[PDB]
């Protein structure tokens, strides 16, 4: 007995670890290169990917399973499954889609008050009866597209069992407000955006047999850009939306009318009319004392002088465009190709992913429980669920025990933190009844009826369905049994309004987890993920919500002040990271703070749980071909979760839009703060990976 594990499962783990690492790099100088340098040398980002790495590879591999389970009818399939497969088949039939051209979009445009640039005599046909209230509400209520003013039904932050109407600033056509500077690194994207507008307007006019005036098209679409630039500059930055206590402003609709008046197309904007135009689609009446949560009061105030300068036509040119730009990829090849330069500018990709991949993901996104059922029956093992349950119990207890060691909280706040940690609701794998209750699964989709030659009608039906569902919830209680993710997902989640952590079946696989892989690897993989999600209940957002999901302050003044002091260290740390792929720009340490807190706390929680495991059960057998002990393998597996790279165009995008740090800096930043990492690899003091100053929250 040489002490070495020689099982097939140890062999597969060892081979993967060996192939990804670059042992010629000193781990204490750059652990990203040490852990991932072999992967980087062997791989090139595919033409269809904006990012590539071990996470993206797992998602690509999950898509293969979805293809296998969606593409073949089975006699015993229940109606829910038949519908998912029919939807899939409608999506992959490009011949049927191509033969329809843009006709499905042409049929639809009268229902959204047209697109003026592709309409003759727009003012007479649609301007005559146009109102901002009706035009915005139509896009919202029927198609789920929120333009200018984002009104939605969501959970009440301060009463987690109830729903309430929210009003917020809208999303933009470009990835973030920064893009609307339209200079330097943003210039290509802005140019491509307007060219994309022009190209689609041109295609529609061609198919409608209208004359093309290239100068007129450019005049109108550049006016769309000038309008959206003003909208973008009026929106609040993410850094100014990160305190949920300050974001929550509840007031009546009468208050909203008194305090946020708008004059659009020369008409006073009626908030009550706007709200009822939306809620009437689900037979719900609204009066002026309805409570509303306004997340963006400053934005509405800034919108007043903006919208007085624009006509109904100018607004509808932007409003319909924001919907159309989403639809062209559901039309014929000619319409699909109009997006090529825009896609390359935002993502760097030169080709769309395989049709069957896009379609598998589309069906999974819209029928998550039907596809989840098919996925787990094909790919998810039995006892896995129970093993992960036990790992969650260990890490939950480690979090609670660590509270005693934390010197920056008083006893009262620690007790409240333990209360919340004990109340976190765990969801593992999949909801049992997507497999065991056919009636319930069929009835979830009963109102959907797909036609296999009508992909466009199918996706439009799905837009209407999911928006009707959302709006109808206004007077209903929150369903505590609902899962915040489908099972066929390679991710994990935390919900502060439900105080719920979820680990879908899709993430319960190597490198994160296998009942047959070494425990060092499981703790460094899924163990860290579990701690990450629990720690989200206590990050700069989650800490503001109590055990029942309510936005209520349970912190003493001193402990809250200390939380900000401790977390400020990480704001500065990650904000000092320069990203070469993003042109040398610095990460946003405020926007990534929550995820960085979760990374740093979660890895430590997982490590301490692994130490307790060894205390109780003894050391594991070593892996063959690796001169690394199991403490070292714990950190190596953590790091290899994040092996990957980015296209420069997408790095410019993600550094502004991603609330996570890039994988390489999740590795460097977290391990820089870990004394245990530097103990395991015997890093000299003030080596790059072992700075004397270390940040710590949880
Ligand atoms: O870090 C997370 N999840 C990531 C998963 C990698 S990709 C990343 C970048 C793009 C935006 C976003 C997306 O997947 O859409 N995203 C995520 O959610 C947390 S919450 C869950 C998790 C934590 C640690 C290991 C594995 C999972
Ligand atoms: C694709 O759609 C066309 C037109 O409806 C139909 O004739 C053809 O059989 C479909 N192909 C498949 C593989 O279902
Ligand atoms: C952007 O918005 C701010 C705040 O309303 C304003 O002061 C500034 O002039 C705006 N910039 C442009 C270019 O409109
Ligand atoms: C909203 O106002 C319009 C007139 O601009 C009116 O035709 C419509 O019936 C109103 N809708 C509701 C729900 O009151
Ligand atoms: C970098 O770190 C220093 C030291 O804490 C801090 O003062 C500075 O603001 C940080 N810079 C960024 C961009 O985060
Ligand atoms: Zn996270």
């Amino acid at each position: 007995d040489d002490g070495i594990c020689k099982s097939s499962d140890c062999i597969k783990s060892a081979a993967r670890l060996i192939q990804n690492m670059d042992a010629t790099t000193e781990p204490c100088t750059d652990f990203f290169k040490y852990a991932c340098g072999g992967w980087l040398k062997r791989n090139v980002i595919p033409e269809t990917s904006s990012r590539y790495g071990n996470f993206d590879i797992l998602r690509d591999e999950l898509e293969v399973v979805l293809k296998d389970v969606l593409q073949e009818p089975k006699t015993e399939d229940i109606v829910a499954v038949q519908k998912a497969k029919a939807l899939y088949r409608s999506c992959i039939n490009e011949s049927a889609i191509d033969s329809r051209g843009g006709e499905p979009l042409l049929k639809l445009l009268p229902d959204i008050y047209g697109w003026p640039v592709a309409t003759e005599n727009w003012e007479q046909k649609y301007g005559a009866s146009w109102t901002a209230e009706k035009a915005i509400a139509q896009l919202n209520s029927k198609y789920g597209k929120k333009v200018l003013i984002n009104l939605f039904v969501g959970t009440d932050d301060k009463n987690s069992v109830n729903h309430v109407i929210h009003i917020d600033q809208p999303r933009l056509g470009l990835p973030s407000r920064d893009y609307y500077e339209c200079t330097g690194i943003y210039k290509e994207a802005c140019t491509a955006y307007v060219d994309f507008m022009i190209s689609v307007a041109r295609l529609i006019r061609q198919e409608e047999r209208l004359p093309i005036d290239e100068n007129q098209l450019a005049l109108e679409m550049n006016k769309v850009m000038e309008l959206e630039k003003e909208i973008a500059n009026a929106t609040a930055k993410p850094e100014d939306r990160n305190d949920p206590m300050l974001l929550y402003n509840k007031m009546t609709l009468a208050q909203i009318q008194n305090n946020f008046s708008l004059e659009i197309n020369g008409k006073p904007f009626s908030w009550l009319n706007f709200t009822n135009e939306i809620m009437s689609t689900v037979n719900i009446s609204i009066t002026n004392e309805e409570d509303v949560v306004v997340y963006a009061p400053e934005y509405l105030t800034k919108l007043k002088p903006i919208l007085t300068k624009y006509s109904a036509r100018d607004l509808q040119n932007l409003m319909s465009w924001r919907f159309i730009m989403d639809l062209v990829s559901s039309l014929s090849r000619t319409y699909k190709e109009s997006r090529n330069a825009f896609r390359k500018a935002l993502y760097g990709t030169t080709s769309e992913t395989a049709t069957w991949r896009r379609c598998a993901n589309y069906v999974n996104g819209n029928m998550e429980n039907a596809v989840g059922r098919l996925y787990v029956e094909a790919a998810f093992a039995g006892e896995s669920k129970h093993v992960v349950e036990d790992l969650i119990a260990q890490i939950r207890e480690v979090f609670i025990q660590t509270l005693d060691d934390l010197t920056w909280m008083d006893a009262e706040t620690k007790k409240r933190a333990e209360e919340k940690a004990l109340a976190i609701k765990e969801r593992i794998g999949y909801p049992d009844d997507i497999v065991s209750n056919d009636n319930k699964l069929n009835n979830e989709y009963l109102e959907l009826n797909y036609k296999e030659d009508e992909y466009f009608e199918n996706i439009i039906q799905n837009l209407k369905f999911s928006q009707s569902k959302q709006l109808k919830k206004l007077r209903e209680k929150v369903d505590k049994d609902e899962w915040i993710s489908g099972a066929a997902v390679v991710n994990a989640f935390y919900s502060s309004g439900r105080n719920q952590i979820v680990f879908p079946a899709g993430i319960l696989q190597p490198p994160f987890f296998s009942a047959q892989q070494s425990n060092s690897l499981n703790y460094g993989g899924i163990g860290m993920v579990i701690g990450h999600e629990i720690t989200h209940g206590f990050d700069d957002n989650g800490r503001n919500f109590n055990k029942d999901g309510d936005l209520v302050d349970w912190w003493t003044q001193q402990s809250a002040s200390n939380f900000k002091e401790q977390s400020q260290c990480m704001v500065y740390q990650y904000g000092n990271f320069s990203w070469d792929l993003a042109g040398g720009q610095h990460l946003n340490g405020i926007n990534t703070l929550g995820e960085n807190i979760a990374d740093n706390g979660g890895l430590g929680q997982a490590y301490r749980a692994y130490q307790n495991y060894i205390k109780k059960n003894g050391e594991e057998k070593l892996l063959p071909g690796l001169d690394l002990n199991h403490k070292q393998l714990f950190f190596l597996n953590f790091a290899q979760v994040w092996c990957g790279t980015y296209r420069p165009e997408y790095a410019v995008n993600s550094i502004k839009t991603d609330v996570h740090s890039p994988g390489n800096f999740r590795i460097i930043g977290t391990l820089q703060n870990s004394a245990e990492f530097s103990e395991a690899f015997h890093c000299r003091k003030n080596s790059y990976m072992n700075p004397e100053k270390k940040c710590r929250v949880w």
